[PDB]
């Protein structure tokens, strides 16, 4: 499987790519505006993810830091990232079907369209401009938008229990972001393709 990781905002990015105990493909890139960076995700590969890094300063040595999305400091993404950060996440070939999804569940920091590039199913976006109104106690480090966890690491917030709930942040997102997962808990949002289908993310989706 190929995902189109397309840059379409108006800044660099170093969009990043893990299965969260290894990297998918080159783990993680730098796009400038106007870019697109082509990966081949393996087949049957479960759990991975794409989301984009902002603000960062890699050495000739994969080093470095970024405001956002960054994974234990290096560009080829290796490990998951740190938030906040909009969830491209997908699952593939797990009988027949791939899921693909976008989650808020690590917050927000940049516009994002995964959508398949096959005949099939339905992509998935989170386009609103969550930083635009993100609460002020979500009001992010980075340049994002926290999620509750991320900012009180309280049990609500957390689901750690298992028994959860929603909050008035979590529906910031769900009345910004429906087709996203503004928590665990939530009523999932997947969107089952076909087998074997090839997607197209993108950055900074129409707008």
């Amino acid at each position: 499987a190929t995902f189109e990781i397309v840059n379409r905002c108006s800044y660099t990015v170093w969009a990043a790519a893990s299965k969260g105990d290894a990297a998918l493909d080159a783990g993680g890139r730098q796009l400038n505006s106007g870019e697109s960076w082509t990966i081949n995700v393996e087949p049957g590969t479960k759990g991975g993810k794409i989301w984009a890094r902002t603000d960062c300063y890699f050495d000739d040595s994969g080093s470095g830091i970024c405001k956002t999305g960054d994974c234990g400091g290096l560009l080829r993404c290796k490990r998951f990232g740190r938030p906040p950060t909009t969830l491209a996440e997908f699952s593939l070939n797990q009988y027949g079907k791939d899921y693909i999804d976008i989650s808020n569940i690590k917050g927000f920091n940049v516009p994002m369209d995964f959508s398949p590039t096959t005949r099939g199913c339905r992509g998935v976006r989170c386009a609103a401009d969550i930083v635009g109104q993100c609460p002020a106690k979500l009001k992010a480090p980075g340049g994002g938008c926290n999620d509750a966890c991320t900012v009180f690491q309280t049990s609500e917030y957390c689901c750690t229990t298992g028994k959860c709930g929603p909050t008035e942040y979590s529906r910031f997102f769900k009345r910004l972001c429906p087709d996203a997962f503004s928590y665990v808990l939530d009523k999932p949002t997947t969107v089952t393709c076909p087998g074997s289908s090839n997607y197209r993310v993108t950055f900074c989706p129409t707008a």
